[PDB]
């Protein structure tokens, strides 16, 4: 239940089933099974349609029916990651040969990060660091949650640091995946900035990150103060939804009163003429909204 009411003028431009119009300025809506947001009786709120993608709503835009889909969104294959390591000056050259992911004297340090394909499996991406002389150190990648997968002989990328212990180069690789259960690979470019060779410790993974996941659930919704109606999602990124149209009449007393504070459009009050809140003819609305889904 939503509450959007107005002190102010202007009137919410709204239709009953068959497409008649009708203007009030009580701000009571419900979102309904066909995910439009009614009033009490059941006259649904217009306003611009959003287009494109990114959905944008434009200028030269018919008034419809608002809606909320309510359809689902899809998962989220992974495509960043990144993994912040300490690596030790003072580390030995491993002295068996060669790098093997099952040798654990062959490689300096091991480190994991899960990510995921777009049908939502995890694969857990094993990352190995092998010093291989003075400031540098080769890394290889293995895909653990696919048998399929061959071992890493060759390195992805080499990280090369600096006298002062900087990582100079090699910090950026492109990733793919094995497959699961006949789903498609994840690509992703993996990310060692902020990695750096210390002078002296023990090698030692400080932060790791990606931006993939499983179709899961999100969060709010809210209109701005120009009638902007945007979604809040638990990606930590926003959509534009719709925009709220006002509408004002040259003779405001010749409406025809519908009941409650509802009323028609007729041939004393003139035609509608629509804008939105906070340009032209409208003021901002006195706030907006915000509700948590």
């Amino acid at each position: 239940g939503l509450d959007v009411a107005i002190s102010q003028n202007g009137f919410f431009r709204l239709v009953d089933s068959n497409g008649s119009v009708f203007y009030s300025r009580n701000g009571q809506f419900k979102l309904d099974e066909n995910r439009n947001l009614v009033n009490m009786q059941g006259m649904q709120l217009t306003g611009y349609p959003a287009t494109g993608t990114p959905p944008t709503i434009q200028q030269g835009a018919n008034p419809a029916p608002i809606t909320i889909p309510n359809t689902l969104m899809a998962a989220k294959s992974t495509t960043t990651a990144s993994m912040q390591i300490n690596l030790n000056s003072t580390d030995p050259v491993p002295s068996k040969t060669p790098f093997s992911v099952s040798d654990a004297d062959s490689y300096n340090k091991k480190g994991t990060v899960t990510v995921y394909d777009s049908q939502g499996n995890a694969h857990d991406m094993n990352v190995y660091f092998v010093k291989t002389k003075d400031n540098e150190w080769a890394v290889y990648t293995h895909d653990s949650s696919d048998p399929a997968a061959t071992a890493p002989t060759t390195a992805s990328t080499t990280l090369k640091f600096n006298e002062n212990g900087i990582l100079e180069s090699g910090g950026t690789v492109n990733i793919t995946t094995g497959t699961i259960n006949g789903a498609t690979a994840a690509t992703f470019s993996l990310s060692f900035l902020n990695s750096m060779q210390q002078n002296t410790g023990a090698n030692n993974i400080v932060a790791t990150n990606q931006n993939g996941y499983k179709p899961g659930d999100l969060v709010s919704y809210q209109i701005n103060n120009d009638g902007t109606v945007v979604g809040n999602y638990s990606n930590e990124q926003e959509q534009v939804l719709g925009q709220i149209v006002l509408a004002n009449f040259a003779n405001n007393e010749g409406l025809a009163s519908q009941g409650d504070n509802v009323w028609a459009a007729t041939q004393a009050s003139g035609v509608a003429l629509l804008g939105t809140a906070g340009s032209g003819n409208f003021g901002k609305l006195t706030n907006g909204a915000l509700e948590a889904s």
